[PDB]
């Protein structure tokens, strides 16, 4: 996934957050389906990240 990881370097905030377990778990779990966020909803950390990812990537370029 070096392709997408390269674009994350755009916001050092997500690249730094990418170094968090709840985030890597949110993305690894995202594989199941966007319904995974309904689980990290309590993880305020994943919220700021998943809310940033969608606020800046709403149409999802990838």
């Amino acid at each position: 996934p070096e392709e997408v990881i390269s674009k994350i370097m755009e916001n050092p905030d997500v690249a730094m957050a990418f170094q968090n377990p709840r985030v890597q778990a949110a993305l690894m779990e995202c594989s199941e389906n966007p319904m995974n966020i309904m689980k990290y909803q309590n993880d305020k950390e994943v919220m700021d990240v998943f809310n940033k990812i969608s606020q800046l990537f709403p149409g999802m370029t990838g």
